[PDB]
């Protein structure tokens, strides 16, 4: 059955001892119950190994927020899958919208990023989106099409292996926000070109993540739509209450 | 005066607990003498809060070998300067080769970085240097010397806390070798250029760092040089007695 996940991304943030902090006071703040979804934290690379023993492995997993696209050698600075399994963390962020903004991500460099990730044992939490003016000129589908382009050359086992998430890009800075209505039609949307790549079973074992704004006054209604199973989530990752009111959405 | 320094660069090599292992083989390695350089190992961020507990810090500092062109915030996969500090390492290797090779690193990025590494109390050890078809022309110093601009905007006192490293990256991959000679003639004219902007005391302070092919066999001739101030490593960093071969090519 498509598991329903709530996956924190803390972006640049929290020094060693901070995220440290955060995430003990997460673990124990989900001490006395069992989520109803799978929940990650994904960290800055200085922590993974720091916060991987102060988790229930059995309620919060911990993903990295990026990886190398080789496996190893003179890439001074880059972080391999490898490494970020070696932590024992289990995720990996992979094309989220900032990287392709900043770092120039391709749909290339993804795909071999997504091959390494897996190389490893890590699941992807491969992500899609597009930008104001590709919304406005209602290319939302071309684009995240053109993007998939990175997984689709995935066999269909490896494909089952990974998370996505979309982010409307437009809704950052724009005062503008993806209605739960939105969220639903493009997760819908990118569902049904999973299907039609491997078929329906596989689609509709895609867990699909929204990455747009998610607070605890929106995760109900977000993730009451039938496409939509989960969120990775922002700044409600940073703070305690917050991501524990998001993982309350899924409870039953 | 002057220090000298042998700086392990590891680039994107070892897993944790291989991290874990070889600051420990080095650290007994160095523990029966007082080397007569500073000795620095710059990690994956993976590993840099597992290995300061290690080394004695005496002897050993630990370096970064990158940081994020800001102070945190919303840039998924990247790491700050104040990470990289929260560890307790002390270094960050900026501008190596394979960033402005592969990453895009440029003169106006590179000058953020090594403010937001001073801001957070780190020694940048930046890296400049010329790839082969610069070298072929004779364009080295002046490809130098443009690289420098992004730290010759910083004053005077904020100089005087970083680090040099030349690369000759006309030596990678073509059986070429800079040989000692090369390497003093180039430290040579980027001291004076130190020179030219802050004058004579400021570039006499300045540790400028051999970058190319340095291995025990060829420490002594390369460091005996005047503007050699000793080494930044490459493939003799993944192995103890080649990096301690070249730390005791400076004893006494």
């Amino acid at each position: 059955m498509r598991k329903n996940i709530v996956a924190g991304n803390w972006k640049m943030n929290k020094t060693l001892q901070e995220g440290i902090a955060l995430a003990k006071e997460l673990n124990e703040a989900l001490a006395n119950e069992k989520p109803n979804c799978d929940v990650i934290i994904c960290t800055p690379f200085i922590h993974l190994a720091s916060v991987t023993p102060l988790v229930d492995a059995a309620k919060i997993g911990v993903g990295a927020e990026n990886c190398a696209d080789k496996a190893s050698g003179a890439y001074t600075g880059e972080v391999s899958a490898e490494m970020v399994a070696s932590t024992g963390a289990k995720y990996v962020i992979l094309g989220h919208s900032e990287r392709r903004a900043y770092y120039g991500e391709t749909v290339a460099i993804l795909e071999e990023k997504v091959k390494l990730a897996l190389a490893n044992g890590l699941t992807p939490i491969f992500c899609i989106g597009e930008v104001l003016e590709e919304r406005e000129a209602n290319k939302q589908n071309e684009v995240v099409a053109a993007q998939m382009e990175s997984v689709f050359s995935l066999s269909a086992e490896d494909f089952s292996k990974i998370i996505l998430a979309y982010e409307p890009v437009w809704a950052i800075g724009t005062g503008k926000t993806a209605s739960p209505e939105q969220a639903q039609e493009i997760h819908a949307f990118i569902r049904s070109i999973v299907a039609d790549k491997y078929g329906k079973e596989i689609a509709d074992n895609t867990s699909i993540l929204y990455g747009g704004s998610c607070k605890p006054s929106n995760a109900k209604e977000l993730f009451s739509n039938p496409d939509v199973d989960g969120g990775l989530i922002g700044g409600a990752a940073l703070k305690v209450s917050d991501f524990k009111g998001i993982i309350d959405a899924f409870n039953a």
